[PDB]
């Protein structure tokens, strides 16, 4: 234990706080389908492979990062786990050749650290893989062979492939975490995995946040108020990064005399929102970025990638970083995902946004980024009358886009279900982004019979909208 000492103070470094250890609200996890985290590996004969299905945004990387501070302060596994190393797959290469141990190394703090005492005990090991998704680029069950050696040098892709199917370390702990679109890929490879659900708050906890974030107890009791007045606010705001979203929309506004009021109905009406809470110059040059790291698969920026793109004089410095940029590292990455699915998807949109068909030739393939809310917003966006960025908005291009994605509905509507995605609902979300009622209507036109798929309220929500746009008397 001379160099356990050693790690655990490195992880208790760079783990205490979100991006301090004090806003974080108990997400719900539901087991075969409520789990504490301690018991997740202990038998039903032990476990060797956990996987949280978690919906984007919805605190999965918080609460990897919290069991990580809380096993490195000896809170949980002190005595399941000598060590645990966070893989955060956003950086990790799918076409770069490593070994296992070259993957390791990286976690640790010293620059040759005593791999070969790691490994000497693998029963002792978990890895957390955080956002299998957010892998960079293909991955097929072809990929081969399958690798055995730690020591051993393959391709990022086969080299997880491999550490994943439990061919290197087989006795290793393996948590990891993804969307629940990229189960399709992941379901095969798992060696019998235990799986859980990362749902977000409950109504309580829901409550809980806002007062974690309002340092004063009238501005939080407020801003609670209007997301239970509010009904999408309110179904909404069971996922975290929501109650984020609109949580530093509402101190703003609470800055401004404007007597607290969010009416807002859509997913992209209230990324609006909050995105004009953070209000143009360089407006072009953001949306340039998304759209090329979404298609070419980058999800971190370095300085030099930034100056190409625009801020050619230190935009991204004061204007952006505040709010729309996190730092990692020397490299930067949007402050979520999604916000850059939304640029990519808004950078379509705009007054002289490249071809459209494109996107949808591809929409639901794992390494072209499954395009998820690329699709998804830019329904709520080229909605008519859906603002003051309006503006910055084509007025003229906009039904260009909007006469084709109701071309890809009717395709995606009456098939036989060739492709996954989107499942149905998934085009319910897209509709009931694009709240234009004709629009709706005429789409559920082409739905022969209909699917329902519903877990939470917001699904119930979205999915009862369209329902009655079906009807043709
Ligand atoms: C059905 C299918 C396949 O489209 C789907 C299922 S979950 C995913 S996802 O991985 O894209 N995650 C999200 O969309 N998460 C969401 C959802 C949401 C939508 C539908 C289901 C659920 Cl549970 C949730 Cl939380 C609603 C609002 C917001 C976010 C993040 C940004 C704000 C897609
Ligand atoms: N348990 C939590 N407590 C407080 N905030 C949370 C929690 N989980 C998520 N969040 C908020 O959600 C944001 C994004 O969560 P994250 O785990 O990065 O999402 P994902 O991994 O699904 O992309 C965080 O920056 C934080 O503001």
């Amino acid at each position: 234990k001379d160099y356990r000492k050693k790690y655990r103070k490195y992880v208790r470094s760079r783990f205490q706080c979100i991006e301090l250890n004090k806003r974080y609200t108990r997400l719900r996890l539901i087991k075969e389908h409520p789990i504490k985290m301690e018991l997740l590996f202990d038998p039903d004969e032990p476990v060797h492979t956990v996987v949280f299905q978690g919906a984007a945004g919805i605190g999965k990387t918080i609460l990897a990062r919290k069991m990580m501070l809380d096993w490195a302060s000896g809170t949980l596994y002190q005595d399941r786990f000598d060590y645990l190393f966070y893989i955060h797959c956003r950086e990790v290469s799918l076409v770069t050749q490593r070994s296992l141990g070259d993957l390791i190394m990286s976690c640790c703090p010293d620059p040759n650290p005593p791999i070969h005492k790691i490994v000497r005990k693998p029963s002792r090991i978990l890895f957390l893989m955080d956002g299998f998704d957010e892998l960079q680029g293909a991955f097929d069950e072809h990929i081969g062979p399958l690798c055995t050696d730690w020591q051993k040098a393959e391709r990022g892709d086969i080299l997880l492939s491999s550490l994943i199917r439990k061919k290197l370390l087989p006795e290793a702990s393996l948590l990891i975490t993804t969307r629940p679109v990229a189960l399709e890929k992941l379901q095969h490879l798992l060696d019998h995995p235990r799986h859980v659900e990362i749902l977000g708050f409950s109504e309580a906890k829901r409550k809980e946040y806002f007062f974690k974030y309002f340092s004063d107890e009238a501005q939080a009791r407020a801003a609670f108020s209007l997301i239970q007045e509010n009904e999408v606010l309110f179904t909404m705001c069971f996922i975290p990064l929501v109650c984020w979203i609109v949580c530093t929309g509402l101190k703003q506004q609470m800055e401004s005399g404007k007597s607290l009021a969010q009416t807002s109905k859509t997913t992209t009406a209230v990324y609006v929102f909050f995105l004009s809470s953070l209000l143009c110059a360089h407006l072009w040059g953001l949306c340039s970025l998304a759209a090329d790291g979404i298609w070419n698969q980058k999800i971190l920026f370095e300085e030099s990638d930034l100056r190409n793109h625009g801020l050619q004089k230190a935009d991204v410095s004061a204007f952006l970083r505040m709010n729309l940029f996190q730092k990692e590292v020397k490299f930067y990455s949007f402050i979520h995902m999604t916000f850059q699915e939304f640029f990519a998807a808004m950078y379509y949109l705009l007054e002289e946004s490249r071809d459209v068909t494109v996107l949808l030739e591809n929409y639901g393939k794992f390494e072209k980024g499954y395009l998820i809310f690329v699709v998804r917003f830019l329904f709520g966006l080229v909605n008519q009358e859906r603002s003051y960025l309006e503006k910055k908005l084509s007025c003229k291009i906009s039904q260009q886009i909007r006469l084709e994605l109701l071309k890809w509905i009717e395709v995606k509507a009456k098939a036989k279900k060739l492709q996954i995605q989107p499942s149905q609902l998934e085009l319910f979300y897209c509709l009931y982004e694009m709240q234009e009622e004709d629009f709706v209507q005429r789409a559920m036109d082409y739905f022969p019979k209909i699917e329902i798929n519903l877990s939470t309220r917001m699904d119930h929500m979205v999915s009862s909208f369209c329902i009655e746009n079906c009807h043709r008397v």
